[PDB]
């Protein structure tokens, strides 16, 4: 607590520090204070008040290029997972949009493995401010385009890196560059097809501890997230891109007798989506 | 206990988890506490309660689009039943509109039975806040038209379904669509017409155990529920509708010489209706 | 008693049960209940009161339309009869009354009976909590429409029915509606005038046993009661009203020489009577 | 005037006199004011609010049997009238109502007049608080006594006395004895039949200026009414009562071949109606 | 003037006195104040108002038998007058209690003068705790030995000392004690009667200014009082008494074929009634 | 036995009955128990104990208009005499009292017979809450006026009705018409004086079994009597009143040469004495 | 001051002081507090309040023999002078006893002066707690050795010492040991004779600035005191007594042909005085 103290001895205010330790007022909470906030903890006197808070102003906005405030508010970011009730409306349908779009793949279960249902262990709801109000905002943004509708989707994503996605956010330079449709992000109306991807492209080694492609005892976990699609863009043959192409936000890969046999979507910017609920379950 | 430690950690209060877990504080009662409740339970330092209470803010408020609280609520909804005494005033006013308005009827006794009185066993409140809260709103909308006036009436309900009707509510995706009046929700104000459709459509089956549509023993449930008739369309004559007719909110069908015995009330949306008693009986 | 459970249930709360079984805690009592009492009983952790006391606002006030409350709180209404002793000095004020208010009348005690005294047996103070609050509602009611006067009187009232008005409450649903001043309840202030109509209107046919209007050997009952007059119409002669003449309260039969030999008082509300004491009693 | 200044006066403070005057605070506003609009004004000494309030506490709680409170909250009570514009909602909505129910009778407009529809000149809300506070009162009693249900209906009341019925509501002390159900308040569902009885019983000698019952000059009045029935007694032949059938809250006269051509509905006690909208028209 | 100063010097604490000179603290503001007062002005230090308060439970409660509470806490004490407004439903019931009253007399208007109605000036409504709570202690006393029942009336009375009552209430110290019933205050139901004695007995000289009995010029003043007569003396003929007749409360003299025209009730305890409303008038 | 059960009933607790019986537990014992004194009877679930306090709530508080509380409470209420020993310092002081005071009247024993010393046979206090806190209540009102000071003295009265005064107290009402300063009580210094009128003014007929005024034989009993005279009239001829005079709260009569031989006392009203001694004696 | 900080040192609890120095907590203070109020100031850990607590256990009554409480309790004591309002009545009984009570003497007025009446400049109540606790336990003792009774009168002082008395109260160590009664201390019920000693013995000589015993310019001081008589011996002539004469309190010198024209009462214990009231004036 050396940055409040420096900042009362500044002031010629030290003989406050004993409220300030007892109260454990450091400088990122007494940058929040106004009049009453101090009042409350016992800065009685107007004068000590007024100091404090011009002092506070004088580092805050007379500093504003140094950006003081956003080193001080770094505590309290980071994500968090509220786990859902299976009892709740809100898990059962979490849980009919898994089951229901179970589909058969053109592969002997070769990268999902076989099954029809989910042996569903939990959902958690993912919250981070931060990522959240980037979402946000490349929402709006794709919205006040495209005639103020975003066009917006719930989709299945699936990858190794679920742990990554849930703290750092989707990211464009991480990109499935090999993909059908380039270097974006892709996402399934099907949970199966997704299912395809949590251990890698075509199902890659398995599970870690039995390096099997079709385990029934490891847990899996995909994402459902929301996806802004705007201005979509459809294809039905294989079509490598970097970004979208022009005027488009997404590009939508249609069923094709010849082509895809299922719907697929590609994002080619991270913050287009938000991984909304974290699904952890089985095939049976 | 996971939700409450990670928002704790996050915010580098971990040292005070030892009593949140003393206090069982969830993190959907967190979300709930100020400085008051915050300083019941022993966190004394006014630093600790700004960081937890400035968390919740940026926890509720900041992501509202993602709708947390609304997960954080799930517990404590749902329906009770609070069971009349039949010493009361309220039991015996139910009791009397079921003895009351009973009537012969065209079949002999074929569809309900054959019967002048019941021995009611008991009456039971139906309480649920969300459906409430539904059936509310939709008055406040219905009598925002029609001058003011809800045209709230009181009518008993028969049907097979009571227990999907007290758990999850009025629902017209189940409207009976082979109705003389097409695929509303039917009420009527003689008990003993809706108890024609207590075991199915004009009497079912009987009772499960004996198969008996005139049965002695076996206990059956009817509804007495608060229905919103707003402006209603007086018709008298078979009419197979889907909705409504234009300017009104429901249906009364009147008796007539050569058309009903008895009065009809068919509304078309679910939420006009609310179930305020389960009333359980036998015909005797 | 299975409100409390599924209460609690709905709550999660369902380990606390053993607790609730223990203390007889019904669901009327928790209601009840803050954080002072449910720490009473042995609810310790914060986080579980909070739920309870939260859970039953979501009832009481989340659904105050449907009065679950009312429904709840039913016991403890009715009326007890508190005894009075002789040697007290309130039943010798009501004994007193009783005795020096008798007079002679015109009929040779046809329809009362042939007697200078009686022989009280017991005195009883009436209690019951509904009817003493409309009571003192319509008090107020009517001396805010006076000048901040209710011309509360004292006064004896007989009547075959007085063991329906302890327990229900005056009505003038079953008013005297062939009396002198039309359908109205009637009081005295001579107790051998109320002697009159214990049996029935003009004596009926005595008691039930003996068929004897002046028996002298089983028991009779009087009220003694609160009576809010307000404005009284004075009136001199027979004029059957159904209500209170316009701008008046009550209505005051006074005697005359042609007329009433005693004077009477009506009222046309059953709620602005209470009936304080019940008088049983022998003529003599 | 004087009132202030004596309560000021009492207690040592008639040098705060001159604000009082400046502000125009009359004693009925400084009961209602604290410190807070005591420090607006400029009473800035502790001492002096605390004065002021503790005299206010003397006067109001102290001889809370002399009513003072009432006393001085005389003003702003009354009845105001808020004109519908016809381009509303609910203007049109009542118009409607208005308009559908006319129906011919058996007299050739004898009572009413001939005519097939009105010409609507004002629709008005009746806004007054004490007669809203009784109907309300009432409104709940009933309610509580007929299973939480009020069985309240929007119906027409005709009358040569509207003016008095919306500055003073509804008074069964002025009531229609000789009607073919007593000494009730009576109140129909068709427009027209209550239309023959603006101008008095049997349309009385028509309008004050033509004396003529058919008149399509000068304007008449009816009123659009919320009523309270309860329970209701079904009645199909005319019969002369003082008060309701005992167990019941109003009567209902249904229309017969023999009996009434439409339905009646009667109230015997005047505060479960309210005079919702006061309606102008002419016929045509 | 000196007292706050002097108090708050004996406990050490006088550099605390320019506090209480800005926000105007008298010792009788003083002994009102706790923890939360104090804060308000500024005593910050737990340790000064805790010596505070502890001086004054030892000033007010140790010395109790000097009854310091008492010289303090004279101010706000007295009479104020609440002026009726004659648009009140509270005057027009006044006015007509007066009005309907007036009965013509044995003498040809010598007391009162020749006259049928009054022009009512003002009405005023008097309050004052002292007085009030006298009375109502008198009453609860009366009613303890009356069946719970007082038997309070709404009574005029005339004397030239009307002023006198208002501030120091009745007085039976000041008793009529000539008059046809004793040393008692007297009342009538009757306003003309009271009206004889405003001037005097039998009328005195007349107004001070015109020195006439009958004058139509000067404006007179009645009380029209609450009176609590409890079991009420019947006489029909006159007797001296200088207190109430055994197990009596009060005297009611009625009229006789050799006794009195109209009613009076005599009181010989002054604290039996209440001058609740101050009448000022001319007759007419 | 009746009360108590018909409450227990009305709560639904009349399992509990049993206890109530082996307890003795009356309605008006239990209106005084908390949980405390519940448990230790053996309502061991808190619950009862609950339904129970609330029960005696709305009972005692929610009928306070009924005062129940003062019709169950009349036990215990009465007057005891505790006997003073003759070896007692109160004893002897009483005594040196009675016999230090004895005097040479004018009459030769006529009234209170030919004496110099009584023989005390036994002294006792008398001991009445309700008539001691009613002497108390006045004493407190006398000195509220009279500058803080009840002047309170201890004197002699003599009556043949002190064995109604000690149970009803001191009545003027009853008072002595006809003495030397009006209708009021009076009390002698000297006990020779108060001996004077225990059989009667002027000495009545004696002693009822020897009808001898001088009687040497038969006991006699005195009052010793606390006295509030607050300010008192100093008076020296006589005077016939009432009451006391205005501002004055008794009446002093000075001995003077042609006027009295000896002071006396007189108080106007009953509640400002206390017979605190009752004196049994004889001359001799 | 410093005993604060030794008591908190040798607890080891010196990390507390900073929180004592912000609350102005001294150890007169702290001797007085509990778990509530140091839990209110800050002191959050139980352990500290108890060992606090201990440690005022240990020094207050473990070293009770020292009566360290005595020494911290030194603050607060003192006299204060409350000043009465010119207009209560306390205020006028006192100047109406001041008044009335003013005699001719035997000399032409020489030690008192020449007058008729006072001029009133102020009445002060003398408020002084440990004088107060001497004189009602000293009347308490008289009481009980004078069958119950204290004989309390209310009477003038008149001396040159009353700012000595009021400070320290009445010392028979200071007696008038000239006085005609002996070494006593006197009193007056007639304030024209206690205005013969303000300026000493026989008058002095007169006031300190004009030497003039009659000066109407120099203020004087008298004292209202409450005097314990308990039984008060009776003489007639001059006794040099030392003490109160066997089994009596007090004196009472009485008026006589030869002797004293007033009467006086004489004590011989400071203790069984009070001096109530303290009034300045002039004569006139
Ligand atoms: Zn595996
Ligand atoms: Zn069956
Ligand atoms: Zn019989
Ligand atoms: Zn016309
Ligand atoms: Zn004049
Ligand atoms: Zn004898
Ligand atoms: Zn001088």
């Amino acid at each position: 607590d050396f940055s409040i103290t420096q900042f009362v001895r500044n002031l010629g205010l030290e003989h406050l520090m004993d409220i300030f330790e007892r109260e454990q007022i450091t400088l990122d909470v007494l940058v929040e204070m106004g009049h009453k906030e101090l009042k409350e903890i016992g800065i009685n006197a107007y004068g000590h008040r007024h100091k404090l808070i011009k002092g506070v102003e004088r580092l805050i906005s007379g500093q504003q290029g140094l950006n003081p405030y956003l080193t001080l508010n770094t505590s309290g970011s980071g994500t968090i997972l509220i786990d859902l009730s299976p009892d709740d409306k809100e898990f059962q349908s979490v849980e009919e949009e898994m089951q229901s779009t179970v589909r058969e793949h053109r592969d002997g279960g070769h990268a999902g493995g076989i099954f029809n249902r989910y042996n569903i262990l939990k959902i958690q709801k993912v919250c981070n401010k931060k990522l959240w109000e980037r979402y946000t905002h490349r929402r709006k943004e794709v919205s006040e385009e495209n005639h103020n509708h975003a066009n917006e989707r719930m989709l299945f994503h699936g990858s190794p890196f679920v742990n990554a996605i849930i703290h750092k956010g989707f990211d464009e330079r991480h990109a499935y560059i090999g993909g059908m449709f380039g270097a974006g992000i892709y996402f399934a109306e099907n949970s199966s097809k997704s299912n395809q991807y949590v251990y890698g492209i075509g199902g890659g080694t398995g599970c870690p501890v039995h390096k099997d492609r079709s385990c029934y005892i490891c847990h899996r976990q995909l994402l459902f997230c929301r996806v802004t699609l705007g201005k979509s863009f459809l294809q039905f043959s294989a079509m490598k891109m970097a970004h979208s192409p022009p005027g488009h936000h997404s590009v939508t890969g249609r069923p094709s007798v010849n082509g895809l046999a299922l719907a697929e979507y590609v994002i080619y910017r991270g913050e287009q989506a938000y991984p909304e609920y974290l699904i952890t379950y089985q095939i049976m």
